[PDB]
């Protein structure tokens, strides 16, 4: 195991985020991430506030270790789903799609750590400003909605810009991914794909199976920019409902399979417990090896 | 200084290779990145065989240490090109513009180092079979004509792929880059930015400041897609003759900046000897950094 400043920050074991993606992001592969010692994440974006309580509870059931909501800001109930989090004392709040801000000081006040999703260098320096515990820096391989930047660039930049850790997300899928992430600056990891395409995950088989078949190549970015596997309805879009679709569904006709380029590092779908003792594994190969040079 | 497969193939210093972009891979700054000890590239892009002759000569004038030359495939002048490398016992070619198997052989035999520059795994394998000694992956981050595969992912995936050293080249700048692609799985960088951004560099001196002030959001995508500053031309074009007049001319109006997402961590001009000073030194502390974990 390693110790970094995020798993100091978020009293977890392992300084690893599974990515908590709307309709992925179930109670079922949240617990399982939290309790194998990361942090589980339970994804909100197509949720009312009765959906997340329950949420909340289900995953309770479950493990008694640390797990994050993500809430997507233009959501119409992104207000009373910030409420949700304070009231049942959730740990972790992430946010997408755009400018947290205006929520910041209130879930901090009730002792909510508070991890935005940037794209920039510039919110970045503005969320830590606005009292950021962290920031999830997200680099345009990874799957959905996405900036410009790319991983290796955006990670580099923004740990040089804040002093509050910075988590890379985007691009992750193995220990090699690990390292290379922490070497740019970040001192935890976020891997959506990686985790969707485990056996606790409780996405459709059909989309654990393309994910595997994809290589580095199969997503198209399509659209505000999203990338997706090279699917029937991603060539027909070049939207409502889509990747509830694919998730719940698995319907090749008409989903948006939102899957980051880190697909094609993937090749086989394992169980969470396997996932991190890999990553882990090779994370600490990876930096003996770099120790070679020096 | 850091030994490699790559410094030990290319007899070389260090691990560290400039661009060669047509009209910014001169020979003035090839010369003097050879003569600091990485590999001075050529590039050929827009040079008839004559051309290329006189430049390898002014370069051996200023240099006996390892250098390439960059050859464009699509050029009229190719094959000539590939004869004069051959002629002139040129010790390092690289290609790029696709699959230049029809030229590894020859090449080869000859005594020359073949790295073609690849943007998929697929390509990658094949110009192994085909005898290539190593090769560049480049990631979509990148200035100039682009492929869709970012660094992060890129280079995991090829140096998995291939038992040949590999090279990452797109996003990196500074010496946490170079421990990153080395955690990917590189045995060297490729900074094309980075050394155009020298004062070494005859690119116009507005090219060099363009690079300084631009951040990492300041590149666009236009086009077979090509990665340029966010310029008054590379909006009008949402081309023949424009890198020339951006390079040579430092013509805001209609040059094609072609320079990549690393521009925004590059904040000065430096001397080149300083550049490679400075990677080395962040390189060796990023590794002493990782190794804490551990
Ligand atoms: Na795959
Ligand atoms: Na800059």
């Amino acid at each position: 195991t390693v110790r970094t400043r995020v798993t100091d920050l978020l009293e977890i074991e392992h300084p690893i985020l599974m990515g908590g993606m709307a309709w992925a992001g179930t109670p079922t592969l949240a617990a399982a991430v939290s309790e194998a010692g990361g942090l589980g994440i339970i994804g909100s974006g197509a949720m009312k506030p009765d959906d997340l309580r329950k949420a909340i509870s289900e995953l309770r059931q479950k493990t008694d270790k640390p797990f994050g909501v993500n809430i997507i800001l233009v959501s119409p109930w992104a207000d009373d789903l910030v409420k949700v989090c304070i009231e049942e004392k959730v740990p972790v709040v992430t946010f997408g799609a755009g400018n947290p801000t205006k929520y910041i000081r209130e879930l901090k006040e009730n002792g909510t750590k508070v991890i935005p999703v940037v794209a920039s260098d510039s919110l970045a320096r503005m969320v830590e400003r606005a009292g950021a515990d962290a920031v999830i820096a997200e680099g345009m391989e990874s799957g959905g909605h996405i900036g410009e930047v790319t991983t290796f660039v955006l990670v580099n930049k923004v740990s040089r810009s804040v002093n509050i850790p910075v988590i890379a997300a985007g691009g992750i899928a193995d220990g090699r991914g690990m390292a290379a992430a922490f070497a740019l600056g970040a001192e935890a990891v976020q891997m959506g794909t990686r985790f969707v395409a485990s056996v606790e995950s409780d996405v459709h088989p059909v989309y654990k199976e393309k994910i595997v078949k994809a290589s580095i190549r199969d997503t198209v970015v399509t659209g505000h920019p999203a990338r997706v596997l090279r699917t029937p309805f991603a060539r027909k879009i070049q939207l409502v409902g889509s990747l509830r679709r694919a998730v719940v569904e698995g319907d090749l006709e008409r989903g948006s399979f939102a899957v980051g380029q880190s697909a094609g590092l993937i090749d086989e779908i394992k169980p969470v417990k396997q996932i991190i003792e890999d990553i882990l594994k090779e994370f600490k190969e990876t930096v003996e090896k770099l120790r070679g040079y020096i």
